């Protein structure tokens, strides 16, 4: 499959092959050690392994999961359509992958596979009362800047597309924790 790809050739120039390409997942620019940006022949969004639950890296072409399907779903916990999304347990609704990673009381289940997404009803009400923000769209799920008493609502998705800081840390158990902030409280 066709991946992003970071290095320099004797013929000399860029050292990145798509450099506006991030993962749509977390949004950082680099592929890691076993942990290859894959690209979907049909949407063209490009991914960690680690972040959709790619295994290997196939020889042949690759598509997503709602491109090999055919479908193109809304998300449950916020208004975007399209981007890395992954299905319900029963295969019924669908989730982006960011919005299920942000959101602490959805679960992934299998590190690995990334999916089936679970325990949407984990998610307390607070949550789904909450208005975004950024959009305004009563509807989904929103989470909160991490700064000490700032209760800025936000979609995850929308926090992503409007440039909010969304950190990760890794932890030595190899967890990670996902924190966002509002604009007045990003960094850059
Ligand atoms: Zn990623
Ligand atoms: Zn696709
Ligand atoms: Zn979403
Ligand atoms: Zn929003
Ligand atoms: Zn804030």
């Amino acid at each position: 499959a066709r991946t992003k790809q970071t290095a320099r050739k004797s013929t000399g120039g860029s050292g990145s092959s798509d450099e506006d390409v991030v993962c749509d997942v977390c949004q950082s620019p680099d592929g890691e050690d076993g942990n290859e940006m894959v690209f979907c022949d049909k949407c063209n969004i490009c991914v960690h392994q680690a972040c959709y639950g790619i295994l290997k890296v196939p020889e042949g072409s690759w598509l997503c999961r709602t491109c090999a399907l055919g479908v193109q779903p809304k998300c449950l916990l916020c208004p975007k359509k399209g981007g890395a999304m992954k299905p319900t347990r029963s295969g019924t609704k669908w989730v982006h992958v960011s919005c299920a990673l942000w959101i602490p009381e959805v679960s992934i289940g299998s590190p690995e596979k990334m999916e089936p997404i679970t325990k949407v009803s984990h998610i307390p009400s607070s949550r789904w009362a909450l208005v975004c923000s950024l959009c305004n769209e009563k509807f989904g799920a929103s989470i909160q800047c991490s700064v000490k008493n700032c209760r800025t609502a936000f979609h995850v998705t929308c926090a992503f597309d409007r440039g909010l800081e969304m950190k990760t840390i890794l932890a030595e158990n190899d967890e990670v924790k996902f924190k966002s902030y509002c604009p007045k409280h990003s960094s850059h």
